[PDB]
Parts: structure tokens; C-alpha cells; sequence
């Protein structure tokens, strides 16, 4: 049982809340696995006209028209008309379809798919302009979740060796989950995967390369910038700065720094920059690592009371959502128990060192 | 918010009191999810009709009926015999009145007819009356319902000495056994027609209550038997017959039947340190727990502290994994478990457990 | 149990329809109560402005108006304004109410009731001039069942001593339960109860009187004849025939004669009446007393079958009911269940002789 | 009509023929209640939404799920795992498709999905794996369920023979447990991946049945016993395993299984006669009446013919009362029982009273 750890030591009060905190974080665990079978649907078939109006969204690959089944006509899809399938498992932050066939030269090769977007980022960095000027710790805030979600996206496609290679802010789709939109990384027109005849007939210092391991992260660090209104340089070291208008606005910066080094033995991994991101936006922050310390072995007891305690808020919260109102579980949830679950004193030590608040 | 997270110490202040924080806000939230303005009589009966006798009571018969003007809701017609806000637990209506009923449903006799939508299907007798075969069969499944109809029962009780009143007629006929969830059922004490509540011609004497204060407890402790299907024994102390030692509780059964029955109302328990009683013999702590070596009962404490700490956090953790599921639904064991947890205190749990004789 | 005397006699044919015959007769009595619980309403309550249009009955007694509760709308009363309720328990065939008051003399002693007429006998002999000459075994038909309910009724009168005394067809209603309609007896107005200070001053040829034994039998004589689109013929013997006219015609002034019969010791009481018109209705007929039979002593077992037949028939179409469309269990269903119940050769015999069969 | 009622003898021929004439019209009355134009492919998934998993069977997990366009009735999701006219205890479906199911519900495989308007909440194995308790509790009551299972298993089978195929699968994992009433579950045979039926290129001993023509009589044989809590004997003739006699059925459920597991299928029983064996059982006739004294077989038939008399007019009986209460529901015990008594002639009686052994 579960239980019987816990009633050898309950005489001792560090003993039990030792044991409590690791089983607090198994839990979020597994609220993490709930979670993705929630927002990933459920059972998914593969499979006449549907459909209705004018374009809800036009892409660098295709423009995108909403479509309605016959067998039930309250059904919902998306149908994209192209201007290839990434060989990966189905990931919330990536394409999936439905079949594809050819139709037509109307105004085609035409592709279904089940999650509709309304936009792309560049069709909302385009329109927030005053938004960004007008409260800029709400935007740039949303700018951290697209981030997060293109990370984890990133991560997934890198797990199984494609490089997506065209990432810009036309390619990536939002899908209704103004609230936290769910981010879709689409075409993959050129996107390459690692091997692993043709030839090898190449040099050694070029079968040891696959140079585009960290190709992906340099294209995100241009996008941080294109996300916060702001020019792509290229048209730490010493880059074009980030406006100061928020509580993320230099994190962001550094983060755009560490993305862009030209040096691709130094440019981090997008996952480093993943929990960058995750640190942004739920901590810790500079205030924690401001309080008088005197070792890194000393901060690293204190980060860990930081994370028991924001894990029991996180499972209070949870808690409080199963007997009240609605589901209520939002897609900013789902990622911060990602977060909470994942972390240790460790990794959150290494990450404030890249924010160069340590 | 969370300045002392600098200090193992003071860290572990704050979980205890995120931990009873929520177990509170979550027996509120539980309490309006169960326990949910419209009322019926002599005219408004011409909204009804029956369905097929469900319930036959210490003092009625319920059918089955619906209303048109409440479709898809289902409401129990009590057809009374002849001869307090509301609780989860004591028997509400939404309206009597007096009818004509065919004594081929029981030509033609005068009977006043309570309508309610706590429907039974049974009550304790029949419940009790049905098990002897499931009791020897399966004793701590059986005798683990016993507890729990035997919590509800004294919640109800405990609300009725709140406001003032005694049942005094407290048999396994009527005490209702209803369906819910929004399997264990709702028991709905009935039947108030013997009861006492503190012109006035009358002496002083009869008008308080006085001889009265601990008949309640008495009766709980005969239904401890007659649930455990045994007789009452009128047909701590000893000399009062055990119970047959059939599973865990039935030990703490016993302790409890013989605190309940004591011979004078001082040394009888209240019914809230009964409520208590069940409540570990349900839950715990228990033996484990109690006989590890202490040089203290104040150490035993602080041990039992750190206990109420760990289940509610276990507890706030099994509400968190519900959030997410896609049935989110509440069971009546959970909700009466999670008063439990809230209401404990260390010093509370130590008289409960040396009532119980596990000291 | 009901089976163990089955089982020691199955060895004999004889004795196991012996048997079954019985216990089909103790099935029927139970259909028969069931019956009744079904056709008597549930619970009845005793209890503003209803109401809804312009006459839908006028009775020698009152008026009759349908009207509607306000706390249930669809709860249809009628409300019987007067132009006095036996002390007597509900009966199918005598009228009830749910309370009265007196209230304003519009265009009053008003009464409310559940089962609201739209009719009386008189309204319906009156309509139903041209039915009776273009199809008279169906019209001479639902006379019988009106004279059947009519005399169940009058039974029930004669069980607690009233005397109705008015019995005339303005103040016989019929209430849909067309369809053979609910025949309620109303109008007590000079209905009289048999005692038992004032004075007891009276003769003693007179205190054995009580010289309304037999005169609400009188009345329904009369009765028949109108019924029957014939005169009162006051305003067996040799009083006037009635036109042979259906399978009825006979049996129906056969049983005139006996009910008008001028000495009030011959005259037949109700009883006899229900019983000939039960077997107007459902049988023995004429054809059964014609074959040869050598003594009454053998047409009595002949009559038994008769009679096991007709039981086992009506049990056969009502175990089909329980199984089939609707509940359809029709007022003509338990009229003929309250016959083969109580039926026994003994009876049937006499019933045959009063029609002049036998 | 009736001319003939100047004769007791002549009265009887048409009791008798009103009896059977009317068991006959309500077997398919019944019919017709029981047994109920829609299906469902890969595009009308869009249609369904979960609930809550209610069954695991041999070769499926089941869900119960929803359709938009038929509302308030329930169907199952038929979740495959991966290596015939309708009737009442075969399987049916409304549709099949393939998915890509989580892992999550048994990161997603594909598997073949069926779905279903019986939903089993139970397999029998399940069944026989709870009630473990049940059993030497109330023996009685637990092996009529049994025989009752065992009955409508054998409708299914020689309704599977009927049109050629066997089975050759049946274990208690298959046989799913359906609620009904339009309380004795509806046991539906599934699961038949595993199935024969009577391009070719394969010899003639195979094409044929032959061999096959008694496994299914061979598998409720052993049948019986995993369902009265006994293990497979294979870990009239004895030598087998006996059951223990914890009931009036032991003895009969006995020498059943017995008759299935006998060695050569020439002496092997039909599936026919252990269905009527199992009626028999159930229904009677029994001990009591056989063993009257008679001089002969014949006289006994006699008797029988009367007991099927007297059997059928207690049934017509029966549903006549039925008519006329406010519930008017038909249980599936009648009209199994009524299968029983409509089909039954006294030949037929003495054949499974004599396998039975009651003579």
C-alpha cells in the first residue's frame, strides 16, 4: 500500500511531510497524464461536400475553409486547400488530419483536418498592436504560452528527429481551446529527418555535424522578437534590446540572446528553453534569489520548499474543481502542472542561471 | 503568500493550512451539492399519479408518483397510518393533506398523505431483515454499512438535540434508506410522532426535559444489536452480552453498544462521542498506529497531528485526480470522510481512541 | 400453497378440471376487485374561480358547467349548480361530490364534482330516435348495459336503506369513461332512509311495511319502456309489448312485466332484474335450453360447463391485455367480469325461468 | 364455438386447446417486447460521446456512450483488443470502424470498434468471480441464476446450430450479462473470432463440421461447474468430479454435466435436451409426482398431460391479473417460462425426467 511508508514514520513531523512531498508530485504526475487524454480527444477515426462561408484563416501552406459532415451535420471541420506528413505520433502542439485527396482548380491538393484555427500568430501579432502598447503584461504574457506551447511542439518533433525548418509566425495555427489559444505547428513543406542507400560518400566531419541540431532554436529566437512587435535583426552578445514594458520583458530578452548565439555549440536546446519559458511565467523570481543566501547548496533547500508549496496550491486548486461549477480544467493549467511535475531543485537552479538572476 | 519558504519549518505551517483550508471549503461545497421553493396540497394532488408500495414504515406506506408541473423528478407519497430546519438526515416534505385512500392500497378510509422527494426503498428493518444471509457471509462488508448507517444516524440525532428535540422512538422501521449520488444509501430518520421539545397547565416536572437528555443514546446503543442481528439485550459494563467478534469493527461495535447502554445517563456517552467513535472505527487511527512505543501521551499527539495532516493531504489529492476525469462525481462516503477530516483534532482523536480501548 | 391440493389429484383428469374450475372462479372475483381500484380513481381529496364556456349538462336537478382548477390548469370539474348527499359510501354508479356553498343567483346551492357529465339518459333517448330504427341490436344492446349499471347502482341504495323515489332518465348521467358510457344515479332530492325520537304511533300492519321495499323496482320498469322510444303505458300482465326489434326486444319486456308487475310481492326485486339483464347480455340463451335435456337436474351441469367456458374465455383475452398495445380494460370488460364471478348454475337456472326459457 | 358443452369430456378437449392456444399468441406477444432501421459507420463517430469502462470481456472492453440523433437511449462501445439472423442472447451490432484508441483506455493504438445497443455490465465470469460469498450463502437462490443462465445460453446455441455454426469459444468470459425489463440478467453470447460455419481448396475432412458436431455440448458441460464456483474437472458415467449437493439443482445441475462431458459424442446429450432438462429443473415436474404409484409409463404421460394442463392455465392465469394492475410489465422469467410451457408435451417431459434420473 501507498499508506504504509507513510504510518512507519507519522512519529516524525519531517519524516511524513518528506513523504507527502514526494507523493505530491507522483499525483501531479499523473493529473499531468489525465490531462493530455482530456484536451487530446478521444477515440479518432479516419475517413461528398460539406461547407460553409469564406476563408477563417490563410497559412504559408494553405488557406483554410470550415467544412460540415452530412452523417452529422454539427460536426466541425476545417478544410485545407494547399498553395506531406511529419512521421511522428499525434502531439496537441502539432498537425494531425484526417485523410487527404486532389479537387479541383477552383479560384489543389486538399487536406481535413479536426482542429479548426482562426488564425495564425502572424495574423495576431498583426492585429495587437495596441493591445501590446496599451497593457503589455498581458500580452507579453500570452507571448510566453505561445512560446511554451511552440517549445513543446519543438521538443516532440526533435525527439523523433525532424527539424521543422520554416518556422515563422504564418505556420503557426491558433484553435480555440482571447482566451489561451491552443498553438498548432503546421507545414512541414521542408522540414528534413535524420536517417537513422543514397550515399556516404561524405566527409567525416560532416557525418559527425547533422548541423541542424540546433537550427529550430535559432529559428524560435527570431520569432521572439517578431511576437513582441519588433524587427527581425537578422535583415548573449550585444543584439537589438527588448523595450522594457513588462514583468517578462527582459527574460525574454536574455532568452532571445541565448537563442540566437551564432555559435551553435553554445546556443541552448529548445528544451532549455522550454522551462526559460516555464520559469517566466510561474517563478521562481528575482525576489527568491535577493534574499540573503550564502551557497548555492543553501538556495537549493529553499527552491525546493518553493516547489512543495506551489505543487499543494496546484493540487488545492484542482481539488476545489472537482466539486464546484463546471470541468473548468483550462489549457493554462494543463501547462502548469507540466511545469510542476517536472521540476527540482536542479533544473530550476540552471534555469535562473540563464536568466542571470544566479 | 510565501515569504518563510526559507524555512523547512515554517513551510510545513503553511501546508497544514492549505490542507484544512480546502477540507473546509470542500464539506461546504459537498454540503450545497447534496441537500440541492415549491410546495403541494389538497388542490395541487390533481398534479400527481402513482407509478406501481416502494416503503412500509413504522408509521406509513410510500408510493412512487410524479408531477406534471415537475416532470423527470420523482416524489414519494407517504400515506400515514392512523392511530427543526432541514437535514440530510431527518425526513422533510413539501406538503400533507388528507385523502380518501381504497384500502386495497394499504373501501375507502380517511388518511392524512405527506408528499416528498426523498424517496426510500426500504428502511433499516427491511435492510437488516434481508442481510442475515450477507452478514455471516461477508461480516466487514456488512458490518462496515453498520458504521456507516450508524454515522449518518447519529448526525441527525446530534441535529435534533441542537434544536431541542428527542425522537424517542428510534427502531430500525423508521429510519429510511434512500438512493443517492450526486453503493452506500442516505438514511432519513422519520416518524416524529413520539417526540419531546423544550397551554402550560403542566408541571415542571413533565415540561423540561431533564429524565429525557440521554434516551436517545440508549436506543443507538439497542440498534447497535438489532443492525448486528442480534436481540436486544432487554428481553463500559459488562454483563451485557458481546457480539459475536466477526471483523474489525465488530470489537468496536461491541465497546461502543456497552458505552451507549450504561445504566446512568452521567456515565452514558453522548451521541457526538459516539459519532466520533465511528468515525475511527471507520477511518482510523487504529491499532497500528496507537501501540508503537511513545514515551508520552503528548507525544502520541504530536504523532496524531502529523496523522490528521497526512489524510487530509491524501484526501485534497483524491478530490485533485477527480477534477480531471471526465465522470466528477461525489460519493456520500467521500463527503461524510472529508467531515471527518476537517472536524479532527488531536486531542479529540486521543479520547476516541481510549473510549474505544485502543489505550 | 394453492398447488398442493393440485398435485395429489393430477393423476385424475376429472379432479384437476375440477379444480381448475374453482380456482378460475376465485381469479375472476380478484379481477373483479382489481377492476374496480382501477375504474374508482386513486386517492380522492375534499377541497377561487374555474371556468370554461356554456352548459355541457342539464339535469332535473341542476346545471351542469365544466371548470377548471387554477393550481393544476388541465384538472377538469364540473360544477353542478341546483335548481343533499346520501349517507352512503362511494359507488361507481351514485353520484359524488368534493364539496359545496352557496353563491350569487346569476341569470344558488352549487356542488363540485370530478366526473362531469356531458349528457343524461334523457338527452340520450332523445337524440337517439333514428339510431334505434336504423340499427337496434346495438342501441337495444347499450340499453342493456345502462339498465345493468343502473341496477348496480340501486343495489348499492338498497344495501343502506335509501329509496331514490325519483328515478326518471333527466336525472340519470353519463360520463365518458359512443363508448358505453358511465351511468351515475343523482338527484336525492326526496330520496328516503329506512330508520334503524319522532313516534312510534303507528299501526302495526304499518311498522311491517316499510312500504317501499319494492318500489324503485317500479320505477325502472317504466323506465325500460322509455328507454325503449315507448310511452309510460301508467298515464307479467297484459301491459304493452314492445316491438320484437333486436336478440333484446323479448327478454327486455319480459322483464317490464315482471318489474311492473301491479302486487308489490310478486313484483321482482333489483337483484333479479341484474341478473336477467346479465343474462340478456352474456348468456344462456334460448338455444341452450332447446336441446334436449331430460331434468333440470342435467341442464345444472350443462350450465356448469357454460359456465367454466365463458370464465376460461375471459381470463384467455385478459392475459392477451397484459401483453399487448395499450392498458384497454373497457367498463363493458368488468360488467361481464362481475357476471362470470358470481355466476352459478343455481342462479342461471332461475334467471332462465324469469325470462320464460326455462 | 360451443356446441359441446353438454359433455364434461368434450369440455375439457377445448380448455385445453384455449390453454395452449393462447400460451401460444403470448410466447410471441412476448416475442415481440423483448427484440425491440439505424446504423452507424466511421463518419457518424461525430455522433457519440462517452460517459464514464463497464465491461471487460474476452475479446473487448465496453463503454457506455451517447448519440446526438438517438437521445435518451444508451448504447456500448465495443472496443476490440487486438490479436446469422438476430436473437435475443446472440450478439448484435449497429456498426464497426476503426480507431486509434489511447492506450490510455484499456500514447494510441488502432483497434476495430463495435457498437451496440445491449450494454453488458457484467461478464458471467465477473459474475461467478463476486459471488464466491453468495454461493454458500444462499445456495438456493444462486443456483436458480445458474440454471438460468444455463438456459438462455442453450436458446443462443441451438439457435447457432440452427444455421450451422459452432461456437468453440464459450468460457464465461464471453458470455456478457445485460439488465432487462421492457432481477434475471439477459446473457448474450459474444466473441466469435474463434467460429466454424457450414476459396476451397482444403480437403473435405475439414470443409465439413463432423468432428465438431457435440463441442458445444462439451464446453457447457464444462460450463457448469466454473459457474457453480468448481474447477474445470479436465486439471452418465461418473469417474467426473461430483458437485457439491448444496441444493434441490445440485443433484440436477450434477447429472447434467455429466450427460455434456461424456466421452463419445454419439452418447454425448443434444443441447436440446439439456435445455429441456433445464426447464425441467426449474419448472418441474418433480420428485413428488413421479414417484405416485402407477402401473405404467403410459398412465404417467396421462398425469403429465394433465400437469401441463394445469401448468398452462396458472400461467394464463397469471398474465390476466397482469392486465388489469397499474404496472403491467412482463419479467424475463415468464417468458422463458412460457417457452417452457407452450412447447411441452408429456412425451417430451419423461425423457428429461428420466435423464434427470427422477425415475
Amino acid at each position: 500500500l501507498q499508506l504504509h511508508s507513510l504510518l512507519s514514520s507519522i512519529s516524525s513531523k519531517e519524516g511524513t511531510y518528506a513523504k507527502l512531498g514526494g507523493l505530491y508530485t507522483q499525483s501531479l504526475a499523473r493529473l499531468v497524464t489525465k490531462c493530455e487524454d482530456l484536451f487530446m480527444g478521444g477515440l479518432k477515426t479516419e475517413l461528398f461536400k460539406l461547407i460553409c462561408n469564406k476563408p477563417c484563416c490563410d497559412s504559408g501552406d494553405a488557406i483554410y475553409y470550415g467544412a460540415t459532415c452530412s452523417k452529422d451535420p454539427d460536426s466541425i471541420y476545417a478544410v485545407k486547400i494547399c498553395k506531406c506528413s511529419p512521421s511522428v505520433p499525434v502531439h496537441f502542439n502539432i498537425q494531425q488530419d484526417c485523410g487527404h485527396f486532389v479537387a479541383s482548380v477552383p479560384s489543389c491538393v486538399v487536406v481535413i483536418t479536426r482542429e479548426v484555427p482562426h488564425q495564425t500568430a502572424s495574423d495576431f501579432v498583426r492585429d495587437s498592436v495596441a493591445s501590446h502598447r496599451a497593457e503589455p503584461e498581458v500580452y507579453e504574457r500570452r507571448v510566453c504560452f505561445l512560446l511554451l506551447q511552440l517549445c513543446n511542439g519543438l521538443e516532440h518533433l526533435k525527439e523523433h528527429g525532424i527539424i521543422h525548418r520554416d518556422l515563422c509566425l504564418e505556420n503557426l495555427l491558433l484553435v480555440h481551446c482571447k482566451h489561451l489559444p491552443r498553438l498548432i505547428i503546421s507545414n512541414f513543406l521542408k522540414a528534413k529527418q535524420k536517417p537513422g542507400k543514397s550515399q556516404a560518400r561524405l566527409a567525416p566531419e560532416i557525418v559527425s555535424a547533422s548541423q541542424y541540431r540546433k537550427f529550430d532554436e535559432f529559428q524560435t529566437g527570431i520569432l521572439i522578437y517578431e511576437l513582441l512587435h519588433q524587427p527581425n535583426p537578422f535583415e548573449r552578445e550585444d543584439l537589438p534590446p527588448l523595450p522594457t514594458l513588462s514583468l517578462y520583458s527582459p527574460g525574454l530578452q536574455q532568452l532571445a540572446h541565448l537563442l540566437l548565439e551564432a555559435d551553435p555549440i553554445k546556443r541552448i536546446r529548445i528544451g532549455e528553453a522550454k522551462r526559460v519559458l516555464q520559469c517566466l511565467l510561474w517563478g521562481p523570481r528575482r525576489e527568491l534569489v535577493e534574499q540573503p543566501c550564502p551557497s548555492e547548496e543553501v538556495l537549493c533547500n529553499t527552491l525546493h520548499n518553493w516547489i512543495d508549496m506551489k505543487r499543494a496550491l496546484m493540487m488545492m486548486k484542482f481539488a476545489e474543481k472537482a466539486v464546484e461549477r463546471r470541468r473548468g480544467v483550462e489549457l493554462e493549467d494543463w501547462l502548469c502542472c507540466q511545469y510542476l511535475a517536472s521540476a527540482e531543485p536542479g533544473a530550476l537552479l540552471q534555469s535562473l542561471k540563464l536568466l542571470q538572476l544566479l
